[PDB]
């Protein structure tokens, strides 16, 4: 919603414990159950090469930035009804800020 840069060190810890099970961040990194996230910021949803998305994730057609990413991560199935994942969200604004601060660098 209203992103402010936090701590990437904490964000990296949050990524490992809440995201890495399903996602990688490096260029060329493997898809897991979820897509590799390199280049995610500034790109339209559904466009990781080699990954097959749900209709819901494609049709949202959101151009990812820090703010819509923070809303999405709060509750992905609320922001994209019908998206499929065994992930329930990062409810704390401070965690999202830290995570996104790391992710912006890690996927760059
Ligand atoms: C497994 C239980 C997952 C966890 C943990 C995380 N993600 Fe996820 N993610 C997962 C799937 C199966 C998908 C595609 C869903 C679909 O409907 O096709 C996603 C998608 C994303 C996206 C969108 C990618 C795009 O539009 O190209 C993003 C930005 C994303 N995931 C980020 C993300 C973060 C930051 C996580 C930890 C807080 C996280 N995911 C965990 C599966 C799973």
């Amino acid at each position: 919603a209203e992103f402010k840069a936090g701590s990437a060190k904490k964000g990296a810890t949050l990524f490992k414990t809440r995201c890495l099970q399903c996602h990688t961040v490096e260029k060329g990194g493997p898809h897991k159950v979820g897509p590799n996230l390199h280049g995610i910021f500034g790109r339209h949803s559904g466009q990781a090469e080699g990954y097959s998305y749900t209709d819901a994730n494609i049709k949202k057609n959101v151009l990812w930035d820090e703010n819509n990413m923070s809303e999405y991560l709060t509750n992905p199935k609320k922001y994209i009804p019908g998206t499929k994942m065994a992930f329930g969200g990062l409810k704390k604004e401070k965690d999202r800020n830290d995570l996104i601060t790391y992710l912006k660098k890690a996927t760059e």
